[PDB]
């Protein structure tokens, strides 16, 4: 059998239970999808947010604007990462940055690390 | 002379001479544009690369995929940052991350700071 690959129509869950749904990848490599945050310490949980970004081989970037019809967090997250297949599972290993509307210093940009696994 | 703000059809130049062209921002804040890199120590200079991203008030993210018909650098840069009005002059202060096709460790993701200023 086969580990999940980095393709259109693929779903990925990180260590905190948040899910990335990659829905389309166009011929240029532009991606669209949605994201559901389930990580404690952050608001905008349990509802879908829009995603765009890029794929280039095993490299990927994706970014979510935290506004939908139910809750706004006045912020944007961007992830930079790469696909690997280890331990029988496809994964996307990422570093992310979160910027809040109204910031005045780069010290206010929050940073973290997420590893997303297939399924 | 009031500041250029985060609007469609705005151009911005960083401390290395690279230019961000924001071409469109739709009513949801989704952005498209193009980017010309002029930073010493990096390839893929002096040709336009495609950009997408998001605007949210003064917060902005944008990302460039380093492939066009002239040169490929097998990589993607993502910027996160915020707009500031310094008194008639607009700037975007950012932190960036660059990830390369075929990477196997987060230590291989490059990081830096860029500040862009409004330009004609
Ligand atoms: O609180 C906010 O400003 C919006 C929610 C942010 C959730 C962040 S995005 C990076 C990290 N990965 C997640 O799945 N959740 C957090
Ligand atoms: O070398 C590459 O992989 C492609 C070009 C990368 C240029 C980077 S993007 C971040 C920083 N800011 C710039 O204007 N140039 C560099």
């Amino acid at each position: 059998a086969m580990a999940q690959e980095l393709t259109a129509m693929s779903a990925w869950v990180n260590q905190d239970g948040s899910t990335l749904y990659i829905n389309s990848i166009n011929a240029q490599g532009e991606l669209t999808g949605s994201y559901i945050n389930r990580a404690a310490g952050f608001a905008c949980q349990n509802s879908p947010y829009p995603v765009n970004g890029w794929v280039f081989g095993t490299a990927i970037s994706f970014s979510t604007k935290w506004l939908n019809s139910v809750e706004s967090c006045n912020s944007i997250t961007s992830w930079s990462g790469f696909y690997i297949n280890t331990g029988g599972q496809g994964k996307i290993s990422t570093l992310w940055q979160l910027v809040v509307n109204g910031s005045s210093s780069p010290s206010q940009i929050l940073k973290g690390q997420d590893v997303f696994s297939q399924t």
